[PDB]
């Protein structure tokens, strides 16, 4: 484990501390898994309740199962729904897939056994306008999802959440230029989401029933910068951000108040390659943290990259008992 690590040393530590992106806490995450030499668009990483690595590539859909301790990779199914972004596995074991479909419209999400069995449309993709790129399941079952819709200065996005039956959806959010990245606090009272297209984090704090915003309750804590703009972001048990930057190779994280403390790069993103950094998330019961990027803009390959994180990963609904 003497992988790069986060510490709470310096402005890393300050519950508000003032500091710009080059001065903040910065390591380099060590190369841990090829995925393959050819370029995918790796996305969705996501553990089951065994503790294995989940996640896909949204141009050609396929689903991969990774080993983290033998690093043995395999394919189980391929999506039958276009482009497909996010994995979260449900607390029952199904894989809960968003996708963006033709990204206008026929997006929505799908779910499965791991073996691609009992496909299921928990949200249909032609009847809703719905592009969905990630999601985040509550302790009730129930889930908030991204639209990933529209462009900078047409804000046709926004976050919804779906009842725990699945029957309705609600608005949370809307009039966010392309949602991109969500998460829950540790006490599900406050939602992170993040708008690639505008360069901005979101900070959502709810009311009890999970579904009404706070009094002047949904702020701007966090301006990004940089092309292309803010992607997936999960966090760990000391409620710390982490955002994976879309086209930075890089991934930033921020202190539950919202402010950065601490930056993990992808080597080579000086040279432009492995840029595509998309995705984190952490190896159940530890603080080591998986960050899937690739290199397809160079004509490189797909690799998954690790760091320390500052705590170890949050036990999201999968893990749940
Ligand atoms: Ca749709
Ligand atoms: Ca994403």
């Amino acid at each position: 484990q003497d992988l790069p690590t986060l510490f709470y040393s310096g402005k890393s530590n300050s519950a508000v501390p003032i500091i710009s992106e080059s001065e903040l806490q910065t390591i380099t995450a060590e190369p841990w898994l090829e995925i393959s030499k050819k370029g995918l668009q790796l996305e969705g990483l996501n553990f089951d309740r065994q503790g294995q690595l989940f996640l896909l590539d949204v141009f050609e859909g396929n689903i991969f199962k990774i080993n983290p301790e033998t690093k043995e990779i395999k394919r189980p199914f391929v999506s039958h729904k276009a482009n497909p972004a996010a994995i979260k596995i449900h607390k029952d074991g199904r894989l809960f897939v968003c996708y963006l479909g033709d990204f206008k419209s026929t997006g929505g999400i799908f779910a499965a056994t791991e073996n691609g069995d009992n496909l299921q449309d928990i949200i249909e993709d032609l009847s809703t306008a719905y592009c969905i790129d990630d999601m985040v399941f509550d302790s009730k079952g129930g889930f908030y999802f991204t639209d990933f819709r529209g462009y900078s200065t047409n804000p046709l996005g926004g976050v919804y959440y779906v009842s725990p039956d699945f029957r309705t959806v609600t608005p949370i959010i809307q009039n966010i230029s392309v949602a991109n990245g969500i998460a829950l606090s540790t006490d599900e009272k406050v939602l992170w989401v993040t708008e690639t297209t505008a360069n901005r984090l979101h900070r959502i704090a709810l009311e009890d029933d999970g579904v009404t915003i706070q009094p002047f309750g949904a702020t701007i804590p966090y301006y990004f910068t940089g092309h292309e703009g803010p992607d997936s972001c999960c966090i760990d048990s000391d409620d710390n951000l982490y955002v994976a930057m879309y086209g930075q190779g890089r991934v930033l994280v921020f202190n539950k108040r919202g402010y950065p403390i601490g930056q993990i790069l992808i080597p080579g993103r000086d040279e432009g390659h492995m840029l595509r950094s998309t995705h984190p998330q952490f190896i159940p019961g530890t603080n080591q943290l998986i960050i899937c990027s690739n290199d397809i803009e160079m004509g490189g390959g797909s690799m998954l990259y690790t760091v320390n994180g500052f705590a170890k990963g949050h036990q999201s609904f999968q893990f749940q008992l």
